């Protein structure tokens, strides 16, 4: 069978909690008012939710309302739970309230408002300090959750808010977070396609915090290199061999040796064997000036096939990347 894994850091930090902290389907949702909040304006609609601009009319205050696709209680739950865990955390979205939706007949998160401006036009004017700047924003957020027992499971730049005028981040859709439990195996079908961890793409359930690392080092890699995104599989099969053709086959053979991993057969005539790459070949004159040795140490070591041997966000925090970034 499959090797075991498990998280080297935070590993056991949800088994001395309380049973109610990781507990969602236990928890009871205190509903607000649902009339404290006027609909300004639709924002998107994902899978699993509709976004909208409100305003809190018992403050005045812009809000943002997440109204859900009607899907299973225990997720609906598991993402309030996660949230009101983790409210108050360093660049977590906050969740200032839950109301129920009288139309849709599911709930409505009430939100913090970030003025955010697209990622699209964003990362196109990112400057080297502004990447590392909102990469050590990301890893706070990060490195909090996890701290807390939580992967996000769908990092991406669609879930990074920020409001680049006061430079403010925000991690927003903990719809797909889950409780990290040593030894459980968690639903590989997470994340959007281009950050699916090798974790996820050879089927290995046995994940943990880690896999948000490799996520942020796809999101690192299509800024500093300006190409979005990075790694621009047609699908799961073919992401894998991206990633392949940029760490090697061998070291990919290496990864599923070690967990004792099978590939999909499918990928015998699609795979072939690709040398480790060295990330200096993705710079060119129209990057260089978001590249550093710095950046690309720090990328190597987010890329990691191996969940077990990628920083975790608190080591990512200490690279030398961010020494030039003004702390607080
Ligand atoms: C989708 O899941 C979540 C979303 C959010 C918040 C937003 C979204 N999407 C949001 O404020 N967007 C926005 C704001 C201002 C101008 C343009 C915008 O698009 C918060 C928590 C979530 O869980």
């Amino acid at each position: 069978g499959p090797v075991p894994s498990r998280a080297r850091v935070y590993t056991d930090v949800n088994t001395h909690r309380p049973r109610e902290y990781w507990d969602y389907e236990s928890h009871v949702v205190e509903w607000g008012n649902q009339d404290d909040y006027q609909l300004v304006r639709k924002l998107g609609r994902g899978k699993y939710s509709e976004v909208f601009e409100a305003i809190n009319i018992t403050n005045n205050e812009k809000v943002v309302v997440k109204i859900l696709k009607p899907v299973k209680k225990k997720k609906i739950k598991r993402e309030i739970k996660i949230l009101e865990n983790l409210r108050g955390g360093p660049n977590i979205i906050t969740l200032a309230d839950i109301v129920k939706d009288p139309v849709s007949r599911t709930p409505a998160l009430v939100f913090e408002h970030v003025n955010n401006t697209d990622f699209k036009q964003l990362y196109q004017t990112l400057t080297d300090y502004d990447i590392r700047f909102y990469m050590y924003e990301i890893l706070k957020a990060l490195d909090y959750c996890h701290s807390m027992g939580i992967m996000h499971r769908d990092v991406k730049p669609h879930n990074v808010m920020i409001d680049h005028e006061h430079r403010k981040l925000r991690l927003i859709d903990w719809g797909l977070a889950e409780f990290y439990h040593p030894g459980q195996e968690y639903n590989v079908r997470v994340a959007s396609r281009y950050f699916k961890g090798p974790e996820l793409l050879v089927d290995y359930q046995m994940y943990d915090y880690s896999l948000d690392m490799w996520s942020l080092g796809c999101m690192l890699a299509s800024m500093i290199f300006r190409k979005e995104p990075f790694f621009h599989g047609h699908d799961n099969y073919d992401q894998l061999v991206r990633i392949a053709k940029v760490l090697g086959t061998e070291d990919l053979y290496d990864y599923i040796d070690k967990y004792n991993i099978e590939l999909d057969p499918r990928f015998n005539d699609i795979l072939g064997r690709h040398s480790r790459k060295r990330w200096e070949r993705f710079v060119h004159s129209e990057n260089q000036h978001l590249v550093s040795p710095e950046a690309l140490d720090f990328l190597d070591k987010l890329l990691r096939y191996d969940h077990q041997s990628r920083l975790t966000a608190r080591e990512a925090m200490e690279h030398p990347y961010f020494y030039t970034v003004v702390k607080d």
